[PDB]
């Protein structure tokens, strides 16, 4: 029996012992590209649709500040990877995005800017872990956890929204230089929770594939009930090369995580016990605490389109990415 | 208007409506190999693992007349399919699935000729209708219904009997000049079944699909998926390969794939069938032992030789369509 680690709070820092990969550098016809998404966005006459779903070339609005701040330099990134350097494809794509934030409720950057998707709103979605953002994994990814097995509620849009917020939390514990994240998936049924419309997964689809590019690093999947088992392993040589690098099926979590940062049911040394009332005000204010850092750092670079997160989540008194 | 079908039994013969699609000839390289498949496994001095799990080269059993009944010209090219026509590997697998066959206990074509793995042995594990053999679809294929929502029996050895007791069964229904069958995977849960409350069984049921039963699923119909599993499945789709996407269908009608008069009428057919074991379950293991008993009679009939094919063996036509070499 190994000596665990206490914990029942998010970790706010990737450790020292984790190095963060390094980006590939850009072809010169990449830049040129890269060159033409910043000017337009950064055209000071924009405007943008309302919302996606209600899109309508006469209800416009201009940028707000939050929004410059949401557009950085790997934003557009993930898009021209997203839809393969087609240029009028990836303006468009986050042109939608952005409408699409603004009709969802995440517009602003936090509830403190206004946001309508707030963490009193879906708390008790969370009320039971059955999503946990806690931890790093070897590539410096920020681990969500998702244990279906321990839902909670019946299936309503404020089951999209709890998604979609804990999906903004992961994202705010990027660290500075990472920009995607490792799903850990745990199907195992968990009877110590009491379990309880439209079937959430077409939106849920949508909003993954259209407003969250880019942002899949990792997925591990584990206590997969046979029927599955023997599904995802029938499939998997035939699932292309690049996908299926990014998807392991019941292999050991610790080979893909630190120890000192897995939770133990899954072959670690964290001791973490799901605690609501402990641990979602501490997500909450950590994840606060990291966007009002962002934001101060945006708004002390100018508050232009086009900043990147390596210097708005990080510390240094320079830009190592300063705007053309 | 809606008028339904009454159905409480499997179908017993694919309705002439429905085309046994055209098998691709062999070409000239290809039928140099098979040739060899069916020498290797015509000579009459062969002996075989008793099984695949402690084989030995010490001991090895000739071939019984109901293993020469299974080594068909069409279970040879299945081999030789999966195998990517290289012979040494085609053997191989097909010697190692005789020796499984052994071992599991269904080498003998039925447990009319001595198969331990009975229909007595497995009946409890559909007593819920978890699975069900009914109908034909676009292509012929026999359709078996996957029901995991159905579950009635705590995970064991067992399960592994009666899944393969069915697919044998599902094998046994092949209209002649069709060996693959068509999968319809229903999710849904159903309270009405009373769940058990430890080894799970997939890596054995893995190996057993992989390695004993190649280019047997020519379509998988999934329908009624939870949203998590169906956004998984969605979201993975475009990058499975493509002869393998075009055989996997996730919620999508399946009215396009199936005939409605040969389609349960929960998914959008025209069939209403309510499973019901004490009529269900005779009437299947009825069907299947009439069409083991005409193939194997027919077999005899033939000479009693490997290679015989599957169409004349399920067959009704008074000359082979396929002469052995
Ligand atoms: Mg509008
Ligand atoms: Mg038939
Ligand atoms: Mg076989």
């Amino acid at each position: 029996p190994k000596n665990l680690i206490n914990i029942d709070k998010p970790i706010k820092e990737l450790p020292a012992s984790i190095a963060i990969p390094k980006e590939k550098p850009l072809t010169g016809e990449q830049q040129k590209m890269y060159d033409e998404v910043l000017k337009h966005f950064s055209n000071p006459d924009l405007k943008v649709y309302t919302s996606e779903k209600n899109k309508s070339e006469d209800d416009l609005k201009p940028l707000e500040e939050e929004e410059k701040a949401w557009l950085t330099r790997e934003c557009f990134l993930r898009y021209l990877r997203a839809t393969k350097w087609v240029l009028k494809d990836c303006i468009d794509r986050i042109t939608m995005t952005l409408a699409w934030r603004r009709e969802f409720g995440i517009s602003h950057l936090g509830e403190e800017h206004g946001d309508k998707i707030t963490a009193d709103l879906v708390a008790v979605e969370n009320e039971s872990g059955k999503q946990v953002i806690l931890g790093y994994e070897n590539d410096a990814r920020p681990i969500l956890y998702l244990k279906p097995g321990r839902q909670n509620t019946k299936t309503s849009h404020r089951q999209v929204q709890h998604l979609v917020f804990m999906l903004e939390r992961v994202i705010d514990f990027m660290p500075a230089g990472q920009d995607s994240l490792a799903l850990l998936i745990d199907f195992k049924d968990y009877p110590d929770v009491p379990k309880v419309p439209i079937g959430v997964g077409k939106e849920v689809l949508h909003i993954l594939q259209t407003h969250y590019p880019e942002r899949l690093g990792k997925a591990l999947l584990t206590n997969i009930p046979w029927l599955a088992w023997t599904f995802l392993k029938l499939i998997h040589p035939f699932i292309d090369p690049l996908t299926r690098e990014k998807l392991v099926f019941d292999e050991p979590f610790v080979k893909y995580v630190p120890k000192n940062e897995l939770d133990s049911l899954y072959g670690g040394d964290l001791k973490f016990k799901y605690n609501h009332d402990v641990y979602w005000p501490a997500l909450v204010e950590t994840a606060r605490e990291k966007r009002d850092h962002y934001f101060k750092r945006f708004q002390s670079f100018g508050g232009i389109v086009g900043l990147s997160e390596v210097d708005l989540r990080g510390t240094h008194e320079k830009l190592l990415y300063p705007v053309k």
